Order: C-alpha cells, then structure tokens, then sequence
C-alpha cells in the first residue's frame, strides 16, 4: 500500500484507486449524501468501506462513520482515525485509542500548487527552508500542503478548534532514498485538548509514490 510508507494490533489502514461498483453507504450514513453530487457520493462510500475494512482489522464490527460539527469523522467507542479523498486515492488509518492517540493522513496528487495557493498555506520561514531539505524537482510546495492537512487532521479531534495554515510551522527531513522522509510539526498558537498533555510537536512522515503524496501522523497514547 501506498499508506504503510508513512506509518509506524493497535493500528489498522486501507485504501483504494478508484470507487468499486456495488458499494453503498451504511444506512445512518446514506442521509450525509442524499443531494451530493456523483463525485462526492463515490468518494464518501468507497472512503468509508477502507475505513471498515480498517475498523475489522482491529475487531470493530461494520459501523457507520458520521461526521461532527466541523465535519470531523466520529468513529466508534475506543477508536480513533483519519480518512482522505484526492483523485485517484481513497485512505483510512484508524487505531485503538488506548494505544494510539490520534490520527492525521492526507493524500494529494503529486503535482505542483495552483498559482497563488502556496502563500496561503505555508509560512514564509516554510518556503525557505524546505527546497534545503527536499530532493530537487519533487513539488515540496503540494507535500508541505499535505503534511499541513495531516496536522489538522491529527490536531482537530483533541482540541476541537481551528488550527490556521500560519499556526503550524513544518520542518522535513529526507531518507537516503530520495521520496520518503519526517516532518515535525510544531504548533505556534496554545495547545490545550480535550484530555491529556498540550499539543506542540506531532512527528509525522511524507511519501511521494505513483503520483501520490502521502502523509501521516499516529500520535502514541
Ligand atoms: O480533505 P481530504 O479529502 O484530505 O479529507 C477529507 C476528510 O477529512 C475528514 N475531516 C473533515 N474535517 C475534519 C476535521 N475538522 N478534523 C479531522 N478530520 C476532518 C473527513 O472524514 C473528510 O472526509 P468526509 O467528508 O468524506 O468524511
Ligand atoms: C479549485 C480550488 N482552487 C483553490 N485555489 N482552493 C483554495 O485555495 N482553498 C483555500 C482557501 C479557501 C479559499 C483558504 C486557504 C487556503 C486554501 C488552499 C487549500
Ligand atoms: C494546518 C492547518 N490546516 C487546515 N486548517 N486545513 C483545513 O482547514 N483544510 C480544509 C479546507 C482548507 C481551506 C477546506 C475544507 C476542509 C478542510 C479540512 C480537511
Ligand atoms: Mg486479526
Ligand atoms: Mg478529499
Ligand atoms: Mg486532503
């Protein structure tokens, strides 16, 4: 899989390419999608079996996967995760909450930004410093963005507030084989959860692979 390159039962992960004919919602799940688009219905159905197929692997039986307030995906008892959708990629990663804390992933294509998105999600000190430690040619402006959307995704559940593109700073590091590495996010603004310490550096880990950038984040219990 494309998601076990940037991961460390307790810990459970699947994905697919594209949306397999003959997968449906759960029906607590079919009102989410009622008046969406064919796009939207495909990636949210087919997202949504990895994260069973996932859940199954630590035990969980097939349970709906709502959404909060803020969109966030409400998994069972005892359970954390984190889901993503981009063209051509559908991926969970979920884990026993005793064991894991949280989880961020996010998939992009591998692509450089559209004009005028880099400024708006990174810190100047970001843009600097990031062509140092990334290979040549790889598009560190989009894995930047996508390591970016798995700290969010990994803050959110734990603090339940928004976390701005300014208010974390990522620094990367690259493995000797060129398209895989770290990144260590460190939260600028306070850093209180729901439960347990404050959040102020979430070590996660990039992938550039078929096309793809992956990121993730599992924060230990
Ligand atoms: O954007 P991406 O495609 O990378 O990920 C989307 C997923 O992020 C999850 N998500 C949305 N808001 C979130 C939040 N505030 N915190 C954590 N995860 C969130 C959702 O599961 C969403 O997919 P869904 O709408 O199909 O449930
Ligand atoms: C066809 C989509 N084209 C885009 N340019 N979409 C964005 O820029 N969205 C965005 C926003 C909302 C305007 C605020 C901050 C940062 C971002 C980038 C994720
Ligand atoms: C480090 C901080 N990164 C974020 N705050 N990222 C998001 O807000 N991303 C996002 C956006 C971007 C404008 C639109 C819709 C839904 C989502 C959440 C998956
Ligand atoms: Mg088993
Ligand atoms: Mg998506
Ligand atoms: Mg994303």
């Amino acid at each position: 899989t494309l998601v076990a390159s940037v991961l460390p039962e307790d810990l459970a992960y699947a994905e697919l390419y594209s949306d397999p004919p003959g997968l449906t919602p759960l029906p607590e799940e079919a009102p989410l999608i009622a008046r969406s688009v064919a796009k939207r219905r495909n990636e949210f159905i087919t997202v949504r079996h990895c994260a069973r197929i996932a859940l199954d692997q630590l035990g969980v039986p097939p349970a709906p996967i709502l959404k909060g307030d803020k969109g966030e995906p409400c998994w069972p008892d005892g359970m954390v995760g984190s889901l993503t959708h981009c063209a051509g990629y559908r991926g969970a990663v979920v884990g026993r909450r005793d064991a894991v804390r949280s989880v961020g992933i996010d998939a992009e294509p591998h692509d450089v930004l559209p004009n005028g998105v880099l400024d708006a999600i990174s810190l100047p000190a970001e843009r600097a410093d990031m062509p140092r430690t990334m290979p040549a040619a790889l598009h560190w402006d989009r894995i930047l963005f996508c390591a970016k959307e798995a700290t969010y995704k990994a803050w959110f559940p734990l603090t339940k507030r928004w976390l701005g593109f300014e208010d974390a700073h990522i620094t990367f590091e690259t493995d000797s084989t060129g398209w895989t590495g770290r990144f260590v996010s460190r939260i600028l603004i306070d850093g209180s959860t729901l439960s347990g310490p404050p959040l102020t550096t979430l070590r996660g880990r990039w992938s550039v692979e078929r096309g793809l950038v992956l990121t993730a984040i599992v924060l230990a219990g």
